[PDB]
């Protein structure tokens, strides 16, 4: 829309020079009129290397290996752009040592190629259909609506537990979670999961490695761990990439047939499988899966 300095834009984007509302620098720095700098001016800091060469889990996703993956991310139309670093993802997956290390390296490289895979959804800078090089394009839900309470717990900030960082986590009740086992108050500073990228990615891994009964992790379906239990094989919950996306959000993705946003999902994953020169495995998609 237009905008002006005494006119800001009514969705709270930066209002450009000449008054039009966008969140690049070409809105937000040089000239902007009003709610200015929103991302990152000019090019993005220097690496801090502080992961070094990665460590064991880099003997699986290098430094060069994670910027291919994520090759887009700082393209001037990521509001996000310089957020997300390799030092800060090798810093958080160290706080969870099984992650991308369990099991021989065709499983590690596969359960690292769907995590990336699920969260590069999540945060998708790309169009439908691909191509899928544009994953973590953002960090905080783009129009952040209902109230996102559920009502059994505490709701200090009813309109602040929308989606944030790599898995977009949401909800009063996973912010209060994931805060627990990672140590922060998340429930009461809920902006911590968007304003620093070692919390954030924490966020995303501690989703991708936590069971919450029904559901079991992601991590366990991926790495060979997990087994259908009774009422599973009859839901028709198959081992493979296509449960971890009924885990992520199968009560509107899953078991209806061709879903855009379940396709997407596993777009990034062959996409991913690919560059990790390994296979993706079987039971890919959750058409036929009932949701949990
Ligand atoms: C991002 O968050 C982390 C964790 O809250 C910060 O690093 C920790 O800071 C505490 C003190 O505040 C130290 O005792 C820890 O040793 C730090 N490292 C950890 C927990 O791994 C970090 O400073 C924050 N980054 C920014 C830029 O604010
Ligand atoms: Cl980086
Ligand atoms: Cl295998
Ligand atoms: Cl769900
Ligand atoms: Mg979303
Ligand atoms: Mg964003």
């Amino acid at each position: 829309e237009q905008c002006s300095a005494i006119v800001p834009c009514p969705g709270g984007r930066c209002c450009s020079q000449w008054g039009y509302c966008g969140n690049t620098p070409a809105y937000c720095c040089t000239g902007c009129q009003s709610n200015c700098e929103e991302t990152v001016c000019g090019d993005c800091p220097p690496n801090s290397g502080s992961a070094g060469d990665g460590g064991e889990n880099g003997k699986i996703i290098s430094r060069d290996m994670f910027d291919e993956l994520l090759k887009r991310r700082n393209d001037l139309d990521c509001p996000a752009r310089c957020f997300y670093t390799y030092n800060d993802f090798i810093q958080a997956a160290k706080a969870f040592p099984a992650f991308g290390d369990t099991g021989n390296d065709v499983i590690r490289k596969r359960e690292i190629a769907a995590f990336f895979a699920q969260t590069s959804h999540e945060t998708t800078g790309g169009s439908p259909g691909g191509p899928y090089q544009k994953g973590y394009c953002f960090k905080e839900e783009v129009g952040p609506g209902g109230g996102y309470c559920g009502g059994g717990y505490p709701c200090p900030d009813p309109g602040q537990y929308y989606g944030r960082g790599p898995i977009q986590l949401t909800w009063n009740y996973n912010y209060i979670f994931c805060g627990d086992d990672i140590n922060q108050d998340l429930d009461n500073h809920p902006n911590l999961n968007s304003v620093n990228g070692v919390l954030s990615f924490k966020s995303a891994i501690w989703f991708w490695m936590t069971p919450q009964s029904p559901k079991p992790s992601c991590h366990d379906v991926m790495t060979n761990e997990w087994a259908p239990g009774g009422a599973d094989g009859n839901a028709g919950r198959d081992p493979g990439f296509g449960l971890t996306t009924n885990i992520i959000n199968g009560g509107l993705e899953c078991g209806f047939g061709t879903d855009s946003r379940v396709q997407d999902r596993i777009g990034y994953f062959k996409h991913f499988c690919s560059n990790f020169g390994i296979d993706p495995g079987n039971n890919l998609d959750c058409y036929t899966q009932t949701p949990y």
